[PDB]
DNA sequence: GTAGACCTGGACGC
DNA sequence: GCGTCCAGGTCTAC
């Protein structure tokens, strides 16, 4: 009844996906800087907002178990179908993970090595805005503090959706409250230094200058190219924050975000240098080089496998 | 095209 | 003991 759900605590409230450890491993995906939005409130149990409810999974060998809080109103019961669905879609299972790993270790002895390692490694499908905004706060920045960053921001301008223990959930905010009244000052107050200003500047700008939620959301069937650009404009996105976006909310498999990490993991373990410019260190031209390199040597889900070699960087 | 400032807070050095 | 370096970079200025 009280508190989040464990599988053995409520065996009746939950339904499963099939679902290898190949295709997911929870704790190298949730943790890793893609969602800032889930926490292990139990031991192997993931909590958070998924689909604007919230969600407990946890898995075994062959399973993704999910069980979802609906409120107050109905009555506690297993998933549906359909919000099994939600759960699918946004870890993106269609992708046959085993396939891309196969590929990338065919052509990449290096990543052939670390895969063997961090099995399950695959990018979640995020809403737009929740990715935009949630990114916007990680420059310049880590993990740790981006998800306090984050939860601040939700509790201050998201709704309310349930209390389990003393952990009250709230939805990611919209367009409108990020781009109210005194928001800025608001954000500064819950830790967000210089970036509470992009907030509130590119909730702003997208709601009065660019065409509101439609113009971020049709980015999704633009090209990367096109998509990577158009978010350029906004305050605080740079290139990697944009390719971030690109990669893990606008379906652009391709888009891969160059930062220190991406440049440690170059000279290490590829003994990359920068061709093409005279630069030895990063700069928007030796980063663009780079961004290009993983590219070239891993293909078209260039992004995917630059999500497995940054979950294990981080793992040190 | 280069270079350094910048909110915050934990790790680590002397 | 603050002092500094660093972390999912971007912005601003010769
Ligand atoms: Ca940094
Ligand atoms: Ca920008």
């Amino acid at each position: 009844r009280m508190g989040h759900r464990t599988l053995a605590s409520t065996p009746a409230l939950w339904a499963s996906i099939p679902c290898p450890r190949s295709e997911l491993r929870l704790d190298l995906v949730l943790p890793s800087g893609q969602s800032f939005r889930w926490r292990e409130q139990s031991p192997a149990h993931w909590s958070g907002v998924l689909a604007d409810q919230v969600w407990t999974l946890t898995q075994t060998e062959e399973q993704l178990h999910c069980t979802v809080y609906r409120g107050d109103k109905s009555q506690a019961s297993r998933p549906t179908p359909d919000e099994l669905e939600a759960v699918r879609k946004y870890f993106q299972l269609d992708v046959t993970l085993a396939q891309l790993y196969h590929h990338w270790g065919s052509v990449d002895s290096h990543f052939q090595e670390v895969a063997q390692k961090f099995q399950g490694v695959r990018l979640l499908r995020q809403d737009p805005i929740e990715c935009l905004f949630s990114f916007i706060c990680s420059s310049n920045n880590n993990i740790a503090r981006i998800t306090g960053m984050v939860e601040r921001l939700c509790q201050a301008f998201g709704p309310r959706l349930i209390q389990l223990d003393d952990v009250t959930y709230h939805g990611f905010p919209s367009l409108q409250a990020l781009a109210g009244p005194e928001v800025e000052a608001h954000l500064r107050k819950l830790g967000l230094g210089y970036r509470a200003r992009y907030v509130s500047a590119s909730a702003r700008a997208i709601l009065e200058e660019q065409g509101g939620l439609a113009w971020l959301q049709q980015l999704r069937e633009s090209s990367y190219e096109e998509a990577h650009k158009a978010l350029c404009i906004l305050p605080g996105v740079g290139t990697c924050v944009a390719d971030k976006i690109c990669l893990m909310a606008l379906d652009k498999p391709q888009a891969v975000p160059v930062n220190v990490h991406m440049w440690h993991i170059a000279q290490r373990d590829y003994s990359w240098h920068p061709t093409t410019s005279q630069a030895k260190g990063p700069s928007p031209q030796t980063n663009k080089e780079l961004g290009n390199f993983f590219r070239s040597l891993w293909g078209p889900y260039a992004g995917w496998a630059q999500a497995v070699l940054f979950s294990a960087d981080l793992r040190q």
